[PDB]
């Protein structure tokens, strides 16, 4: 897990800044080849990097970022595997050509890596587009940690804003669990069906949380099947013992990409 920063070498421009801080781009000497990498950079703050580090290296799935290590130099610094396509919003505004069934393949992954999440209980807590990256265009994975929770083994919550993506208990009761995840899974389809538009647009978050209370939801995206639509709209069911776990998101998502495979092979 602690890498040697004599093995590191950054790029000097950065690939990104923001909420979650400094990405830089760079690579590491590993036992034989050197592996491209996306490296996060940073006194309560160095203990949230670490948290984050012990997160990730408890989770081993293909659908899920790779932690390569840490490393404390100039800053703590989290080294991941690089996604050279990028965040999958930023990606879909730019490629606006991205057929249906690509778009359903790539959320279909992020529900497995999710469904292994869930099955892990981990509760991520930021599941948005901006945190899937496409390391090809047919390959998405989920990624910053920095505000996942591993469960107590006596509940399936963690007690307490990114308000556009919680569910009514987390903004109700700041209880946060598998479930809510799935509410945010799916204001993550609806980003990714309207191509990484950002959702609730020009409403603040009060005005959200209003429309929510009278059971609204934002409609269906342009040319979005209805049949995922209607996996949203199940996704963002208010009462959290009847809103699906991942299992089942999981399950009716695959489902409906093999169909579609079919489809296109007719
Ligand atoms: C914290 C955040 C953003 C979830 N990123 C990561 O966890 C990453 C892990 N591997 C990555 N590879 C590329 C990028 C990338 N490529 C282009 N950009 C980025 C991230 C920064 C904006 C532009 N971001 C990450």
């Amino acid at each position: 897990v602690y890498l040697d920063r004599k093995l590191l070498t950054l790029e000097d421009k950065e690939l990104g800044s923001g909420n979650f801080g400094t990405v830089k781009k760079g690579y590491y000497q590993m036992k034989k080849v050197v592996k491209t990498v996306a490296v996060k950079i940073l006194p309560a703050l160095k203990d949230e990097l670490l948290a984050e580090a012990n997160v990730m290296q408890q989770l081993d799935n293909p659908y899920i970022v790779r932690m390569i290590g840490i490393c404390e130099a100039e800053s703590w610094m989290l080294v991941m595997e690089m996604a050279e396509l990028g965040p999958l919003n930023k990606y879909l505004q730019q490629n606006r050509h991205v057929k249906d069934k690509n778009i359903i393949e790539l959320v279909h992954q992020v529900s497995m890596g999710m469904k292994y999440l869930e099955e892990s209980n981990f509760v991520h807590r930021d599941l948005a587009a901006r945190n899937v990256l496409l390391v090809t265009q047919h390959y998405a994975k989920i990624s910053d940690f920095g505000l996942s929770k591993a469960l107590r083994a006596d509940e399936n919550y963690y007690k307490a804003w990114p308000v556009k993506w919680y569910a009514p208990e987390c903004i109700n009761y700041y209880k946060f669990s598998s479930k809510s995840d799935v509410w945010s899974f799916g204001v993550l389809m609806w980003e990714a069906f309207s191509y990484g538009q950002k959702p609730y647009r020009g409403m603040k978050g009060s005005e959200v949380t209003a429309m929510l209370e009278k059971g609204e939801r934002m409609g269906c995206p342009a040319g979005c099947p209805r049949e995922m639509y209607d996996l949203m709209n199940l996704c963002w069911t208010y009462d959290v013992e009847n809103r699906p776990g991942f299992a089942a998101v999981e399950l009716r998502l695959r489902n409906y990409y093999y169909d579609v495979v079919n489809e296109g092979h007719h």
